[PDB]
Order: structure tokens, then C-alpha cells, then sequence
């Protein structure tokens, strides 16, 4: 019993989807792609790379039918999440029906400033990141939802550009769907959420600035879109409108793609010490003078305590059964969950909200150590059963060996809900590791969606 591999079947048989890649790999002149060392030599000789997050040249390939199911599943989930957000800030029908407890209103991410506020098209999460894992041929799990300021598209776009630059001949052998139109699809969706009356909306990207880890992505996506990259001080509010400062005079801003947290957008309504925001911005948004994307108060839908109700949102709002499954998740802030987790620690995966323990890959000492770490602050942890995480062929020291991967596509909601046929794929390079996170042996791959 081994974890499902994307390339190699039950025996050493190659899955039909990877046959053409295996053929190309055999024709590769000399020992150029036989192991991690030869891959690192190829990447340096051609593109001058020295391992910045590591990159693996073996793509994560998905068929047109796998993506169609995955894509239907992600759109269904995001529609229910947006309908949930409209509901919590309006009639709260799901709470009155007893499906979601009223304790959700104790969540710090629930913004009473958004109660009764109508947002253009009822869209709260204009961009939604969905973290997915595979366990079988037709088995996918949603690990987490990302509805605040989702990131990673720059790695998705650059990884494709890198693969096309290194191996153009490989793109001739596979019918790979393109991804580079993402910024223009996003810009078109932002224009569509302009307030009622606005004919040719002005769109800007509000950034915290250079001293932010994702700043390059902010500058990159704004440049790819062809819109102004602004900081708080570049904008100002007056008479229910937001203006951008220009030498020729103030230019009205209709839509702001915010890459700043709610807490920092308006010192007159939230954190008063913030220098990232725009004073009075929340009032203009609440009174229909501007659109913020993503909306203020989306955090209540992707919080660890709300995650468990997502399958029930799909049934309640859409009258459908969930296409994608949630992962059973324990919230160590709950006494029943804390009791269970500490009693079955060697069988579970424990993660901090805002460190990670792999119970089956831990000794009695490190298990007892983590037990103390948990009890020092239990509310900062969640736990899930250890899943049979799918492996993708990855170039390692010994050669081409299976390594654990995860997938992040980006759902876009404007007047329509859609996905560009691509995703950020993260790989856990170290043997036996399930840490796809770049902090401890984590890298990226290009994700190919076949036409
Ligand atoms: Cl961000
Ligand atoms: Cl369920
Ligand atoms: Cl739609």
C-alpha cells in the first residue's frame, strides 16, 4: 500500500496522461534529466539558476475531464461561500435554520460594519484560492479556502513561461491550455463589479508597499493588468468618492483591488495607527461610492471555525450535494476536539493556525514535546487525519522519485464564475515529507491542464 502517483500506476506502468512525457524524457540527450543534480546543472547552464523557491521541471498534468470535475467542484464551493457571506451580513437565514450556530457572530473576522451593506453583484470573494489534495484517480479534498487576499498567481504564470522557455518541444507533444490571460480576465471581472451607474470604471491595485512579502506579485499583476499600483497616501476620500492624486488633478477611483488586510484599510474605522489605508474608505464603500475587491468581512467564511460548515452551505444555498469533500478537521480550541487529538496524536496531523506535527512520522519523545506545545496554546491548533497525499514524479538525488504535491487553482467571480485552466502546484521535495510549504524543503511545479 503506497500513496497514489500521478505518473506510475499499480505496478511500474505509466498512467496514459504521462506516456508522452516519459517518451520525451527518454529522447533527452545525455544524462541531462536523470536526477536532481543533473536537473540543477541543466537549470544553471540554460537559465543561470542556483538553489528563491526551488522549481521542479516535471509538470503536474491533469486531463480535460479531471479539470472539468475539479473546476465544477471549485465553482460550486465558491458560489456557496459568496451566498453564505451575503446571508451572514443580511437575513442570516442559515443561522435561523439552525444549520450554522450563532457562535459564528463571536468571530473577529465577522464585521458588523458590513451588516446590511449591499455589494455589487453580491460578490464578496472576487478571487478565491482553493487548496486541493489528491488521494486517488477520482478523489480530491479541499484542505482550506483563501478569501482574504489570495496569492500565488505570479508563480503559476512564471512557471508556465519558464517551462515554455526551457522545453518548447514538450508543448508541441501535449495540448496544454494557456494561463497568461488571467490578469485580463481578472481586470474584466473587477470592471464588472463597479457600482451602479459607472460606465468606464477606473481600477487601481492598493498595495501596503515594498516591505511586504507579496509586493512583487502586487507590482507584477498590476503591470500585467495595465492598472495603477497605489499605496494609501496616493488616494483620498471626499463627498462619497475616492480619488487618485495626479499632476493634472484628482482622478476618481471606481474599483480597488485591495491587497491589504481589512484591519489596515481605514484608520477612521479599523486600526487607527495604520498608515497603509485611506481615511474614510469604509464609509464610501458602505455608501456605494466605490467597490472593494475582495469585499471587507470575507474572513468569516475562510476562518478555521467556519470551514467545517462549507458542505452544509452547498446543500442549504444551492440544494446540491458537495462535489469536493472537506477533510475532517478538529479545532483544538474545543475541549472535545483537544481531548481526542491528544489521545490519538500519533495518528493525526496537527498544524498551527497563525509548526506542524506528523503523528505517524514521530517518535514518543517528539510526540510528548508537541503535546506540551499544544497545551501551551491549544486554540492556535487544528488537526486532521493523515491523508494518503498523492505523489508526483519529482527529480531527486537518486533520480525520478514520487514526492507529495498540493494544488491551488484561483476561482474568479465577476458577472460570471470561472477558472483559468491553471493552478499553483507546490511540492514537498524531502523524502517522506508532507510539508509543501517553501519554509522547509518546499518547491513549485508547472500545472498542465489538457485541452
Ligand atoms: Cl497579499
Ligand atoms: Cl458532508
Ligand atoms: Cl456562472
Amino acid at each position: 500500500t503506497k500513496p497514489f502517483d500521478e505518473m506510475f500506476l499499480q505496478d511500474e506502468v505509466i498512467r496514459p496522461i504521462y506516456a508522452e512525457y516519459a517518451a520525451w524524457l527518454q529522447d533527452v540527450p545525455h544524462q541531462q534529466l536523470e536526477s536532481k543534480r543533473q536537473e540543477a546543472e541543466l537549470l544553471f547552464r540554460r537559465v543561470g539558476i542556483t538553489f528563491l523557491i526551488p522549481f521542479d521541471v516535471v509538470p503536474r498534468i491533469l486531463s480535460a475531464s479531471e479539470w472539468a470535475r475539479l473546476s465544477d467542484g471549485a465553482i460550486q464551493r465558491v458560489k456557496a461561500l459568496n451566498m453564505f457571506l451575503h446571508d451572514v451580513y443580511h437575513d442570516q437565514e442559515i443561522i435561523k435554520a439552525g444549520i450554522v450556530p450563532s457562535s459564528i457572530l463571536a468571530n473577529a473576522q465577522y464585521r458588523p460594519e458590513m451588516f446590511g451593506v449591499d455589494v455589487p453583484g453580491g460578490v464578496y470573494a472576487h478571487i478565491a484560492g482553493v487548496d486541493l489534495v489528491r488521494t486517488g484517480e477520482n478523489d480530491f479534498y479541499v484542505l482550506e479556502d483563501n478569501l482574504r487576499t489570495p496569492s500565488g498567481v505570479s508563480y503559476m504564470l512564471e512557471n508556465r513561461k519558464m517551462m515554455m522557455r526551457l522545453f518548447p518541444e514538450l508543448f508541441r507533444r501535449y495540448p496544454v491550455a494557456p494561463v497568461e490571460h488571467y490578469p485580463q480576465v481578472l481586470l474584466n471581472n473587477l470592471r464588472a463589479v463597479a457600482q451602479a451607474g459607472v460606465h468606464e470604471p477606473t481600477v487601481v491595485l492598493l498595495t501596503p508597499g515594498a516591505y511586504n512579502s507579496a509586493y512583487f506579485e502586487h507590482a507584477f499583476i498590476a503591470q500585467q493588468m495595465g492598472i495603477e499600483l497605489v499605496e494609501g497616501q496616493d488616494l483620498f476620500v471626499r463627498n462619497n468618492a475616492v480619488y487618485m492624486r495626479t499632476t493634472e488633478g484628482p482622478k476618481r477611483v471606481d474599483v480597488i483591488y485591495r491587497r491589504i488586510d481589512d484591519d489596515f484599510i481605514d484608520p477612521l474605522s479599523f486600526r487607527p495607527d495604520s498608515m497603509l489605508g485611506v481615511p474614510g474608505l469604509l464609509s464610501v464603500y458602505r455608501n456605494g461610492g466605490v467597490t472593494l475587491a475582495n469585499a471587507v468581512g470575507t474572513g468569516v467564511a475562510d476562518d478555521k471555525d467556519t470551514y467545517i460548515y462549507v458542505p452544509e452551505m452547498i446543500r442549504f444555498y444551492l440544494g446540491e450535494e458537495p462535489i469536493l469533500s472537506n477533510v475532517p478537521t478538529y479545532q483544538l480550541s474545543k475541549a472535545d476536539d483537544l481531548k481526542y487529538v491528544l489521545d490519538n496524536l500519533a495518528e493525526l496531523v496537527v498544524k498551527e493556525v497563525q509548526g506542524m506535527l506528523v503523528g505517524p512520522a514521530a517518535s514518543k519523545q517528539e510526540l510528548e514535546d508537541f503535546r506540551q506545545r499544544i497545551l501551551a496554546n491549544p486554540a492556535n491548533y487544528i488537526a486532521q487525519p493523515t491523508l494518503a497525499l498523492s505523489t508526483c514524479p519529482t527529480l531527486v538525488e537518486t533520480g525520478i522519485a514520487p514526492r507529495h504535491v498540493d494544488l491551488r487553482p484561483f476561482v474568479l467571480s465577476g458577472k460570471t464564475v470561472s477558472l483559468v485552466p491553471g493552478a499553483l502546484c507546490r511540492v514537498a521535495l524531502r523524502e517522506g515529507s508532507l510539508v509543501v510549504n517553501s519554509s522547509q524543503g518546499g518547491g513549485t511545479k508547472d500545472t498542465w491542464i489538457l485541452k
